Parts: structure tokens; C-alpha cells; sequence
């Protein structure tokens, strides 16, 4: 009965056009889960750019997700790890709120 994934979002930096961010994800769900995404909505005007250690897409619902954290096979199990990503804007050089992560 519940037992989901835990995670930690937080700005790095932000410049005009565009802004970094990087989040780190517990494992504090009851399994280990390869695949397992951090996903949100985009503020107005702002759009993902590049990731590093783990891949990004956008959706089509208007939400846009970090997913497929490869780096777990370096470090041990059961711990936590983090990664980043970079965005680039017209608009928003912030995102909307603080989100957490999601599983597959």
C-alpha cells in the first residue's frame, strides 16, 4: 500500500533566454524502478533544452519529462542520485511551481 519515489527539485541558475536545473531522486519507493521520470508543466514561454546524466523528451499534453537515469548502475543500490538539465526561453526564464517525480 503506497511506497512511491521521492525527489528534490532545484534551480541552479538563470540568464535571460533560457535558465539550468538539476533534481535528485530517492529511492523511497518500496522497488527499485529503471525507467522512473521527473516530470512538469513549462512556464509560459519556456521550453527544455539538454539534459546530462539521463535523457529528456517533451509530451504532447503541454508537460515535459527527465526520464531513464542511467547513472544508478555506477553507484550502489537503494541510495540517491541526482542529475540536471538546461531550458531555454522567450518568456518564463522560471519554471511554474516545485514538482516531484513520478514511476512508469
Amino acid at each position: 500500500h503506497t511506497g512511491s519515489c521521492m525527489a528534490v527539485y532545484s534551480v541552479e541558475n538563470s540568464w535571460s533566454g533560457g535558465f539550468q536545473g538539476s533534481v535528485e531522486v530517492m529511492n523511497h519507493g518500496t522497488e527499485p524502478l529503471n525507467g522512473w521520470a521527473v516530470q512538469w508543466q513549462p512556464g509560459g514561454g519556456t521550453t527544455l533544452g539538454g539534459v546530462w546524466n539521463g535523457s529528456l523528451t517533451s509530451g504532447s499534453d503541454g508537460t515535459v519529462t527527465v526520464r531513464n537515469v542511467d547513472h544508478n548502475r555506477v553507484v550502489p543500490p537503494d541510495g540517491s542520485v541526482t542529475f540536471g538539465f538546461t531550458a531555454t526561453s522567450t518568456g518564463n526564464d522560471f519554471p511554474v511551481d516545485s514538482i516531484g517525480c513520478v514511476a512508469p
